[PDB]
């Protein structure tokens, strides 16, 4: 965590309206990011924001908190995938303002169905199946609207881990432009 | 594990057509009971059999192996509940030959819905939810037959752990005679 | 947790009267939140406070601490559920100023009954049982007042995990508005 | 464990109609003891049986299995406390044939209320509370019958651990003669 | 494991040409069952043999050793599913002599595709992937033959865990008759 | 470990001159097997021996002890691969008397280079490289003579895990006949 | 990590446009280095940047994020290998501006094929194998371009660990000059 | 360890005056081997004893125990190295009756100096050092006598691990003959 | 880690062009030393530098990073051995500018051959053996240059741990002046 | 550790030329202490330094680093024993400027021989033996010089742990005055 004189490198990037997501998305990362987002929007509701995404994914809910603040704030948020955007990573990526979603040449993107668990009485196992199947449905609809694909294609394509090159992700409609 | 003559005390009771179930029901136990059952039926096909039950319960499939074998052989099998017959144990107690299902005066019987778990993709959790709601239903229906209780009442009475004394187990139809 | 010029990102939002709740609720989180609350109330007894909630829930008594401090202070306290507000989290959502309780479109709220444990003599377990049932009722009334639901509906509704979409939470009366 | 000429010391004593309970009572001990009882009752429904008890106690349901069998088989069962009979041990000592319950001069007898545990939802903790309070009451009533004491005195005296010498056990009505 | 007068219960059943497979299939179980199968065939090459199956499944190679020994010997080997026959278990159930494959009414059968792992260099991963797809394809072609179904159906039906009732087992061609 | 009346199943197979190798080969298995081999040869130096091989492999030295006693004793030793013969497994398999080496239809055979480790001074690491490279060479020459293949083919073919069907192993020259 | 008057040593070097990669490359290191690279480019898009490399290597995606950022920015990025540059380390060393890739005289460079794992269903294993062979092929094609070697040479040279001296690095085309 | 009719396989070979050494040499193995040796010597002081050796070696003092018992007894003791005789194992090989020491063609013998440890005060470490050097010399002389090598060659030869083929062990004078 | 003024004591010595190495040499340490070195050379290129060495040794590649950087920069680096310079530490002590390499009167210097490990296929162990015999040789030759000792003598004197006092380190040519 | 106004308590005392050694001596403490010494000698080569010692002792080589520096820098170093100075602590106490070595009335001084360990081959244990016996002798000679005692008396008195009061330390020649 190098310093810039006083700043850590990320808060220095923050000053230029750049947010770095470099890790799995859990409730901590979500909180830091929603907070960076709220702060930037309060500073200049007019200027756009840049979110670099490199990430294996993580919590669906944490994921949606970030997704939802992206849309809810004034600034248009640009997303650049570097390395890998997988899972809730790809989702955040595809959540950039249309035309502003980027990847670098060697990026990967993966999309799949949600993972979870249930332990307990049959009744509690049912409650959890139900919830996760709705989660899977809520995400697919969001993805479909954002990629242009019909819901039933997203369903089939996310059945098992689905890995895409930057071209493939461009063709799929998850990103707009490959940067070079 | 004391010895008798050269037998071991459980084998000596087997000689009398007595099977003792004193542990949770898992695959070894089911394997051992099923073959003590098969053996006795082959020994004398018309001679009735005594199964003492004090068990916390266990696996449903190993439970059903013991159930089906009880029904499948010729000898009438009578079940005595000693101590506690819980869960898949109450199910076996209730599966003894009509009129031959006994409890001792301080026995407990406990009935509830199936317990399980699912991990993984929503697709996989749904597969597991589906199977366990089936197990729950297949079990409830056998139980209503055995007790003579209407199905909808078994579904209500097993929603959460339901502990019955020997008398309530009697008034419920899980046993025939309390013994003295 | 990045810096903003000297500040840390959450402290910069604290200046704007924004509290972030990003984690399970325990004595530590409660103590810090109540502290933030007392501080903001001493700063400008008149100006509104904003509480963003993404939480799995937590300790009932930590929760009530936060709940009572929100009521106790002069500032009206607005709550925004982002991601998930589960359990005591959902309870804190509902405790926001009537008309001022929000969710984002992809938010989940979940309500259920309290969880706990008892180890000991029959007496000590009884002490524990009576107490957890008292807390169940206390909460149920507080929830019924805040949602405008009749007490007996909250009671059948909190029996098992109850997961609601943002539209559904609005219907039930846990939030006043879904935002954009 | 040594061997007498081909037996082992305990099976040897089993020949002479002596049962040795030397450990804590759980499902295994219960099974082996109940099956020794039945074997001996099948061997001679007339001749008395001797149960030596030195035990810390144990599971309530394993203990009842043993209690109920002792009363069920025809042979009269004589109990002797060597060392200590506590909790379920004490209960089993008091359950020997009236006029047949003994102890050696240095024996201890301990009686107390049941121990248990409950985790989970309020509803689950309440079920466990009720079950364990029904157990306490059922044990208390049986103890009152067989000691001759009034139910309300058993309830007070078992509130916390009650340790008694053989004379005190004799004066309470837990045994009949102190042997020498 | 009780004893019968000097045999142990599984051995006395073996004397009747009954083999019990009651556990997961690993190199140990396979070594034991194969060797049981070779002894029975050396006893009476003419007389039929009965394999009872309650198993979670297990190693594909332990499995085939058993499978191939069933075929290699003269005795017609009859399979009975009690409890559950899953995975390599299901495969063996279906490998019994045609017309001799049985299940009890409450039995379950589960078929699925092979499970495994690869850790290493991309080269080693490739070797390991190529080998498991060969196993997959070798198992499917045998299931298609033993059941009657078309390969393309089997391949589609084994994609994820497929749980079947004894009636469904029967309708699919895994077993010939449901016993009572 | 079932019994035959008195024998465990393996010693009963031993009486018919059949040795079962069902596990990884370590110094214990090697010792039991060399010993079974010496015993059989002392009984009837004239009659042939049957060695069933199902095994992941193991210690090279343990492997050679078994190999070397096979050749050294009078009886011709037949080998039958069932399940999998891998590594030192394949080696033992290919060590059967020519014309007497068998597999069953679904068997696998794997051959690879030897695995090992070295930790210490450069000098000790060199000593171990040297030894293992000679081991690799000693085994390849043995394999080559036994399969008919030129040494330099064995070298290349064992570079990385090499898995063979029973046909492939027949074609390679590791076995003589596939049993049916 | 010493301090220099108020900077920490790595930061003061960063002020001179020097970045030190001194560890294994994971999402954290990559996030830090990429973000360092974006800050330097925003400082002076014209002026060159120096990346010192002593690294064991690491994640292929963390690696590419770094690689692709080096290319994406304006500053010509010069690499120096000190100590060792292995694996993704070697790949970055070779990714410096042509004529700007350096090593010190006692440096080592190691290239090899990618390492990974797959656990699961044959289907998941296949997906995982297909993806790693894609990475393999994507890395090789980039190494061939950056070095000058033919793809078929690179593929053959990376089969196992390939260790090279700085002179060998230089002769193979991984670096332009050995510094003194 | 299989049975032979009543015997266990090693005991059946004991009848034929054959001792099997299959494991690392410690106080337990030494005690059993010496015991076998004293027994065979009391049985027929005149007839030869056969000791098969497959061993990694072990405790120096356990080893000497075996060594001295072999010399001490009247029976000539023949040793056969099968697999590996390493360290004290190689030493025991060489201790067989001159002319009677054998190996099989694929056997390895290895010789080296003793291994040990010292923890403590300088004094205690010195005590330990002087002692392990004394054992080195003792062994070196015993080995030099038995191989017919001059003491100073054994000294340079045992400096690091020295691994010999069967041909090589014959040359060095550790064995008299390679068998077939 | 006491502070000075606001520095920390190691930074204050850095201000004097003093680097302290007090730990084993690993990648962090090498990273930190290399950059303290780079920093000082950039600060003043003609001003000589003091490196105190008390270290047990460490990684050879991190060791060589520090070596090469010492040679590569302009300032003359003088090495003072305090306490113990062992292994890669003795190598760095010996790499100080001729005439500028010092020890204190009670210092130790220890030289030995490289330590490492290899696991896996013979092919992989050989690759590792090869590299470490090279490292050993590259190191020996640098060491002979630095000491002025003939190569063949360095190879002899490092065969096993070789501990030299400050005077012997002097007579050997690893240092120039013992200090007082 | 608290802070004086901006220092921390120890750096504060460092200003006044006091060093506090309060823990066991290992490579870290040695580094920090030797560097405090050098800093202070650079600040005022004239003014005396105060080293307070309360330490259990520690590594011999870390201790010598400190010993040698104390004699090397120009400033005269005064040692004060508070609490206990043992092993290397005692050695450091005795190393203060003659006439400047103090202790408080209740201090303990302990002296003993070095502790070490050796594992491995005879050759390796002998190297460790020699090194540690050279160390013992070197420490002994320095202790003899600075106490005024004869070498042979130091050798006897350090054979096992020697605990001394301040008066006894004073009478031995380890210190100069007992302070008050
Ligand atoms: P991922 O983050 O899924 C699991 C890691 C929960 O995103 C999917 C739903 C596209
Ligand atoms: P129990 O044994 O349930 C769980 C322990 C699986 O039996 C029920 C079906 C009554
Ligand atoms: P949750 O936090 O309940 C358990 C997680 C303790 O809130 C409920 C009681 C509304
Ligand atoms: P103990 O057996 O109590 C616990 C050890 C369960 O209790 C008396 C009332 C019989
Ligand atoms: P199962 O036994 O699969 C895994 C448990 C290995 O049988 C399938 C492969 C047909
Ligand atoms: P495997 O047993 O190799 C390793 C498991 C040591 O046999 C090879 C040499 C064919
Ligand atoms: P390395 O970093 O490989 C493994 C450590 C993942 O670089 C290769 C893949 C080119
Ligand atoms: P090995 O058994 O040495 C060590 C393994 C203790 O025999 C040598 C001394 C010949
Ligand atoms: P050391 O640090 O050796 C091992 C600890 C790797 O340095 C030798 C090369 C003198
Ligand atoms: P202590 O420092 O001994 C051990 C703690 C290494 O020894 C005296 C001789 C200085």
């Amino acid at each position: 965590i190098p310093t810039v004189i006083a700043y850590d490198i990320y808060s220095r990037l923050l000053k230029d309206r750049i947010i770095m997501l470099g890790s799995a998305i859990d409730d901590n990362v979500a909180n830091s990011i929603v907070s960076q987002l709220l702060f930037l929007a309060a500073e200049d509701p007019e200027k756009e924001i840049s979110l670099y995404i490199n990430s294996p994914g993580g919590s669906i809910t944490a994921g949606m908190a970030i997704y939802d603040t992206m849309q809810f704030i004034k600034p248009k948020v640009s997303t650049i995938c570097i390395g890998m955007a997988a899972s809730m990573g790809a989702f955040l990526l595809a959540a950039g303002e249309k035309g502003k979603r980027y990847a670098l040449p060697n990026s990967e993107v993966m999309i799949h169905q949600p993972l979870g668990g249930a332990q307990g009485q049959a009744t509690e196992i049912e409650i959890a199946a139900k919830r996760i199947l709705l989660l899977r449905d809520k995400l697919n609809k969001v993805l479909a609207e954002r990629t242009g694909q019909p819901l039933e294609v997203i369903e089939r394509d996310t059945d098992r881990d689905n890995f895409k090159s930057a071209e493939e992700a461009l063709e799929y409609g998850l990103i707009d432009k490959i940067l070079t």
